[PDB]
């Protein structure tokens, strides 16, 4: 049961605002707190594995993005959490183990991992939220 | 008289150089210190508000970018200032209040905010300068 | 013998992985440690000088990227080095002096600087490696 970092990093960012929302500069992913309903999509994460025919593809969340079997985006100040579910768009089987989301079967998997709001969190404080996922393999 | 953060962040960057200027890597906004003449344009900042029919759109500068009713880009080391004026390209009326630039009338305004050199500053030390503006609303 | 910073910054990034490599998110430059063979190209660095007819174009590496006449990409944690050679793709003559790579002749040079693995380093620890180069001039 261990993760070996071996791959690149994907960063999922979301800015939460109030109903009166002021977008400054280039387009980024932003939602009102009212839009943070259960199962609301936050964004996709592409995964492309190579040379993993005999290993289980895995993604490890940054330390600040997990606790107690749960994943969450975290505010810039490290204070506020936005709980999420992480799920492949296909029908593949994965397991969660202490910040690690790994594939049940070996193979050089390619696919999309979706990040979804876990439980309505319409009271989330406005701010910039991040989830960082690093590629590697589990055993 | 208070700002509520509610929106995204726009970052205005400028690299100041000497006459002999060496651009490394991708194109970025760069000027010689000799080009930092009064009213010289540094760049535009897009603003798009939504759901603000009953609020005054506002932009708040990072703490390190204002003092004494004045705005400035700040060097990477926090030491050197480049004083600027912030002005909408249209004929709309705005007010400055302690790092906050807010619109006089309520409404979901969309427009361009220009950043301009305030007073000739042709002796500015070469370096990378930044101005950070966060969207929200004032009352 | 001194460098005057005057220009922009180019950042060369490389993620080193094991054979089982998991790419997460957008495409970035990544190699297996087995690919870090001698003279292996890491990437190009564009250089465009202006107003340097009477100066020697120069690039200075960040402090953490050089020591003892040698250049290296450095890991995120500052611990691990990946030694490189820096060489213009054309036939121009340059000199290295304590973290500074400068052109022997004056002139507003434009060209490509290649970054290459210096000596096989197939045991490099997986991680994210960076080399930062700032433009300016030498005398
Ligand atoms: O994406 C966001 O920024 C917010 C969520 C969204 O787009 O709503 C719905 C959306 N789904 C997702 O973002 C899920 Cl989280 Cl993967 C959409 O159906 C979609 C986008 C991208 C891809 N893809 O690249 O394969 C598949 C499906
Ligand atoms: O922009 C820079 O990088 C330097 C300033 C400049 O472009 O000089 C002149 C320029 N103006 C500005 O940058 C002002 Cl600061 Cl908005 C130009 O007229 C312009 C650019 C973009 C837009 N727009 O997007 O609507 C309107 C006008
Ligand atoms: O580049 C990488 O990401 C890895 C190295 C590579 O591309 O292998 C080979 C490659 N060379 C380089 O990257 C050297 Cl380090 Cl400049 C290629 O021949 C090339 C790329 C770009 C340019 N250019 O912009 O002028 C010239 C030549």
């Amino acid at each position: 049961g261990s993760f070996t970092p071996s791959g690149t990093t994907g960063t999922t960012k979301l800015t939460v605002t109030e109903k009166c929302q002021v977008r400054v500069g280039d387009l980024t992913v932003a939602k009102t707190r009212g839009q943070l309903t259960d199962a609301a999509p936050i964004g996709p994460v592409t995964v492309q594995a190579l040379g993993c025919d005999a290993r289980q593809v895995a993604l490890k969340a940054d330390t600040d993005n997990f606790e107690q079997g749960k994943f969450f985006l975290i505010s810039d100040n490290n204070r506020d959490k936005l709980y999420v579910n992480i799920r492949p768009t296909d029908n593949s089987a994965w397991t969660t183990d202490n910040g690690v989301f790994y594939k049940n079967d070996v193979g050089s998997w390619g696919g999309i991992i979706g990040i979804y709001v876990d439980g309505q969190q319409t009271n989330t404080p406005p701010g910039n939220y991040t989830l960082t996922l690093t590629g590697g393999y589990w055993a």
